[PDB]
């Protein structure tokens, strides 16, 4: 089983305990650690933060303590304009330019692979996405001839039915990619005036209608479309999405005024880190959708949809039962990495819970 974990570039800037640097990562926790995100300048991959080469270096030293650990650099991300990927990929010339610039960059900074996070490809992009993947892999195969271990190519893919149908030729890119990370956690939060969980495992017979917005459907779909199970990796969130209630109602379908109040450390309306959620639970009412098998909490007028050790162990069992390649976690720096916010003294409680199930039979 693979355990793919993302570490974000911008987490170093959070104040106090929220600050997270690469050396806080347990080397033996995941099998693959992906650094987010790289930029693209002059059609070449490039750094993003002023100190990335130092952090790249700190992250890759982890391999001195654990030789089996693989690291990858991810390009793209939500805040990355998909138009930019679109323009680079639709022109054979700028596409070859970006592709050719990737291996030397990865080899200089000690990475073992590239992760593609184009979010998201439209109907007019499908054909070019397939090309970027093909040519990128061909180039990695070419590059291994020099006697080095071949570079890995992976991609983070939307788990939304319409998004998949619209921009991805799953059967094609599946044969060229080493693994595919299913983003099974942004199903409900897309500013949509009402309450709901963003990462349910199952559909649940109540208020069913977007029968497609749950992990079980997304996995089943990807498999029907042609992706091999041994290359699929299910995404497991380490954060929660919050809402500000518009009334005293707390059950499903309850109206919402907008996103939740920022977290003290993450300072971003709408989301909370697992460690902030831990603090938040004191004096809150915790509920759990049986059908969807995920929890939520309320306090005053705030409503939070999140994942705990139990829902995360549950998802890991599901994933083993369908024989997938493993799990993907977003993100290490949103988990209780210091291990001093959630109680039972454990560093990375959520990710460790996923690791324990995977390590079981
Ligand atoms: C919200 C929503 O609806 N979107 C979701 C998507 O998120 C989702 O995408 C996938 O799933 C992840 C979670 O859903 C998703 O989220 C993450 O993506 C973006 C980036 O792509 C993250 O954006 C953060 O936002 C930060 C602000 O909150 C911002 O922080 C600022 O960062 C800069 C530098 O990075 C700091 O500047 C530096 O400051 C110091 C001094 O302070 C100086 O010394 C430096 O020189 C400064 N200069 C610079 C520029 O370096 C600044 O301090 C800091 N603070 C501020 C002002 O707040 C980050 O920069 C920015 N990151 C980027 C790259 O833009 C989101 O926060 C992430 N969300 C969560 C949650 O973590 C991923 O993109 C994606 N994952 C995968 C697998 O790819 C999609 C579904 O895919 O669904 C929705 O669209
Ligand atoms: C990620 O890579 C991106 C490049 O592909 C890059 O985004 C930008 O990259 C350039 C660097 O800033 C931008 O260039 C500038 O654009 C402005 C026009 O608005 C021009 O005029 C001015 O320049 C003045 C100083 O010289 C400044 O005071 C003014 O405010 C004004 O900006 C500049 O001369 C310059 O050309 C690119 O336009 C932009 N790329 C795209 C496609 O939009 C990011 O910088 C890079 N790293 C990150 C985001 O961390």
């Amino acid at each position: 089983y693979k355990l793919i974990c993302y570490y974000t570039s911008w987490s170093q800037y959070r104040e106090g305990d929220g600050s997270c640097f690469p050396d806080a990562i347990d080397p033996f926790l995941c099998t693959h650690v992906i650094y987010s995100f790289a930029n693209i300048s002059n059609n070449e991959i490039d750094t993003w933060e002023w100190n990335d080469v130092t952090l790249y270096d700190t992250l890759n030293t982890l391999k001195n303590r654990n030789p089996k650990l693989k690291t990858l650099l991810s390009v793209g991300g939500w805040n990355f304009g998909p138009e930019r990927f679109s323009a680079i990929a639709s022109k054979t010339q700028s596409r070859r330019t970006f592709i050719k610039s990737v291996p030397p960059f990865l080899r200089t900074h000690g990475f073992d692979g590239l992760d593609l996070a184009w979010l998201y490809p439209g109907r007019r992009d499908k054909r070019h996405l397939t090309t970027l993947v093909k040519e990128m892999k061909a180039e990695f195969i070419r590059e291994a001839q020099a006697g080095t271990e071949q570079l890995l190519l992976s991609a983070a893919v939307s788990a939304g039915k319409i998004a998949i149908d619209r921009g991805y030729d799953i059967a094609q890119i599946s044969r060229h990619l080493d693994f595919i990370s299913l983003l099974t956690y942004d199903f409900h939060g897309a500013w949509r005036q009402t309450v709901g969980h963003h990462s349910p495992l199952f559909a649940g017979n109540e208020d069913a209608s977007s029968r497609f917005s749950n992990a079980d459907y997304a996995v089943s779909y990807m498999l029907r479309l042609g992706a091999p199970a041994n290359k699929l990796v299910m995404g497991i969130p380490t954060f929660g999405r919050s809402f500000t209630l518009a009334s005293s109602k707390t059950d499903v379908g309850a109206p919402v005024s907008g996103p939740g109040v920022p977290g003290r450390f993450t300072k971003e309306k709408g989301i909370l880190a697992y460690y902030e959620i831990c603090d938040f639970l004191h004096g809150a009412t915790t509920h759990r959708f049986r059908d969807q098998q995920v929890p939520y909490a309320t306090k005053g007028n705030q409503w939070v949809a999140y994942d705990d050790q139990e829902s995360v162990k549950n998802k890991a069992r599901y994933l083993k039962n369908r024989q997938l390649a493993g799990a993907m976690v977003w993100a290490l720096d949103l988990d209780d990495f210091r291990g001093t916010f959630c109680g039972q003294n454990l560093t990375f409680p959520l990710t460790s819970a996923v690791k324990d199930v995977l390590a079981e039979v």
